[PDB]
């Protein structure tokens, strides 16, 4: 048996591992990575390490052979059409090892999505179909570690949350919830075949965000929310570059427009209750 | 300004061209294949022959520079997850090389289909979509040749067409409209952006074509729907090989299942009158 | 007599381009870059332009027909082993033009190192004492401005410089005085079949940097070391892409292991006195 | 499982296919070669045989898919600069392939020579060094035979061994001796990681080989040492394309510096006691 999880040293992916190591031994799970030294400290614990490369074909037969399981994490490249050509030949070299279950990480109510980023998923779930080999579709949410963490700070002296938001809802969860998520589906039955959208079914908002800053901080904060040349600016003046603050504006201004407004229990059902937003603040100072 | 068509060499891409030239001069019509020397029937017409193969992306970056409209004839391979690869590659191509527009001929009413072939051709529309270039999805019926060929002839004087279509309904059309459809969508304007489904709005049943059999030829002729693994002997005891005779006992089955019963006037909104199909009858005897 | 420099629209590359101009007429400077369009400005002010890519061989015998002197900056690639392939077929190239001269941009101390990439540097060394071609290792530091840029309005903001480098020494020196030592070697005699570790003697470590940075901005500014996996986490959250975040990680985690710590009087006999830390961070500011 | 060798139709690897069939079951061995047809031989054996090509990169992934033991022979050229290009090709696709454990041919003491090989082989291994792949440095001694052959007929004719070696002590091995070392690493733990100086405990000297000479032939034959220009001409002057010329000189030179008079263990301790100098001679002529 054997269970093999790609981008082991992302942020998901390292969590995975570490999900998956409570529930089976770590001689049953395989890192693949593409620079194999970077996962010396999985190595170290008994995980096997592999190199495979989503940008070189030549290198997935090797990554994918014998493995029962696969946790296919999608490319974090923001190249679209490039994202498809990796992604297919990932799944190609999935079907060509006979891999018997691949999950993979999509996008959360992508048929009804505003963005390109959604194409990508949903093409690469086709992709995965033509395979025969059953599935598990993980749409994860926008991930909470991204919003709540230390950069709060800032907002906390500033008295300013300062976002292109508006108003918008968010079904954002940790990164964490996620990574248990893709570890339980799997290390249990009945999940074959499956598409789970994994969202909040308790949302929130910037208003909401800067409220429970003010409490669990002392000092109020407000949601000042702007356009987005604005907070493009915004941090921009604060040392962050440019590409960087392109994606956080593009996030934000999704966000604005109901991308992270639609809810599911889903995750719920999977991991039981999620972790509260105020929780996540405190677990962030 | 320059119109390019993928497939040039087999029966559809050949057939657009031909479309192509009562429309435009030979000299705006570039054709793409995979051998540059059977197509020498085609460079004596005045038609830019260029090279290239869906296994090679630097192939394509060179076939594609400097097209505006791209016509992407799918791939006539067997292996579906193959498949996707070569799309993707095409996807990415055209996408580098500029492409103003693209058109691409997937697969009618996609969604409801029961054929694998079909993930495919989703999978492909997606990473279109992605690339943002203007598209046409020309969705296009299964071919009537396919059903109206040269094996009727053996059919008739044995007295019956045996198939497990069971009572299945058909709306297939001719190559030569669907290349028509293409031609016409490369060549006018009010297409971009669209999808249509292209199949017959009279359809009809294998009960039917025995009749019009009966009606043209001979004698008596009849339909004799059979199981689908005794429609393998009256094939693969005949002389046929075992994966294309399974493709086509699987196509007779989704037909017996009702994948071709519903239908769309796109087609002939776009093209006009469709051919009778007593017509294609005579014309393939 | 021509010099020629790879990576002439990189970083380096530009800067040593600047330094030859001030030498030598721009007639018998060569750029050898990928995309020869964007470096048009060079062409303007009579900079010969080459395409050279280190995936084609057939480029490189193009790149360097009759060159006289090589500045052979390497890959920016992440792939190392790919990166050994790359530079063997520059090697090759330069042989078989009948390169004269062949400076080498390596990696200090390499002998000493306890990082891929300097297996990388080291084969290449060989690979270039394979040819017979009188030749310049210019073993270049990590680039001060790696750690010095204006990104660091980020830290005056929050009060505090993240990394994982603990206390680790810093020998870093400014691209610019690497690219004078680079054009000081092509434009000079007595540096043939010579190996330089061009580094700072005067090195620094995080704690003076926020020191220094303090004294600069006004603000009170600390060094906060994190562990590998607290930076990643960081980083990452803080918009920073997953393989970049995992290079910065990478890097500091070499630093806090004494991967940037021994120093040498090579640099500044070549070039004379260097840029103080502190007047490169008021040049980032 | 399987073990792979590459140059197998050279007289080293072919020796070392013959003592691993000592070993193991043919079918566990895979022979990989330039020409399939001219290896019909050891296809006869029951030995798998693939095309390998070190200049064709799509050959040696073919090759080395799913193998877990790779001996890698250097190449036999003597063009040192497409060597180290030759060698990165082997060491990606073997990277690319995931070979398990990959042990190369090098040359003892590789890092105190003088003379050009040596160079090559420090690249090779730096460039296996990357990979991450468990290796075994085979660092091979020079070879006995390239002194004691058929060519020494011309000696007992002269009555003379003219070389420019002086006094050199000779650490030299023969080719079989090596080849046992190489299949005895390959099946058997614990060489994983580790640097072999595979050379001779009993080393000799051109004056003992005359005497060898003379008392096996019956004809008095002496050592006549010469100067390296002096060498160069006798041998052009017996016919000797003056490229070969050099490397042989370069060669006794090196030797009479003190080159091959290092001993080490290793071998002995791998393989058990050495071949006598005179069975080698006997054997020879």
């Amino acid at each position: 048996f054997s269970i093999a999880v790609t981008g082991a040293t992302g942020q998901l992916g390292g969590l995975v591992i570490q999900h998956l190591m409570a529930a089976v031994p770590a001689s049953q799970i395989i890192a693949i990575v593409r620079n194999v030294e970077k996962a010396s400290t999985l190595a170290d614990q008994g995980v096997e390490v592999r190199h495979g490369d989503y940008n070189q074909p030549e290198s997935l037969q090797k990554a994918f052979a014998g493995v029962s399981k696969l946790l296919f994490i999608s490319g974090p490249h923001y190249d679209n059409t490039l994202l498809i050509v990796q992604h297919a030949n990932v799944v190609k070299a999935a079907r060509d090892a006979g891999v018997k279950h691949i999950a993979y990480t999509g996008y959360a109510f992508a048929e009804e999505s505003i963005i390109p980023l959604a194409h990508v998923h949903l093409a690469t779930e086709y992709a995965t179909r033509t395979t025969n080999i059953p599935y598990t579709f993980l749409r994860n949410a926008l991930y909470t570690d991204f919003f709540v963490n230390e950069g709060l700070r800032a907002s906390t002296e500033s008295g300013a949350i300062v976002t292109n938001a508006g108003s918008g809802i968010v079904n954002s969860v940790t990164r964490n919830e996620l990574a248990l998520a893709a570890a339980t589906v799997l290390t249990e039955e009945g999940h074959e075949n499956k598409t789970y959208n994994l969202v909040s079914n308790q949302p929130w908002t910037f208003d909401e965000l800067a409220q429970i800053l003010s409490e669990v901080s002392g000092k109020k904060v407000v949601h000042q929310p702007v356009s987005f040349e604005e907070e493009k600016n915004f941090m921009v003046n604060a040392g962050v570059p440019e590409p960087f603050a392109e994606i956080t504006a593009a996030i934000y201004d999704a966000i604005s427009k109901g991308e992270a407004s639609k809810t599911s229990d889903d995750l719920q059902k999977l991991i039981g209750s999620l972790t509260p937003l105020k929780e996540t603040v405190k677990q962030a100072l």
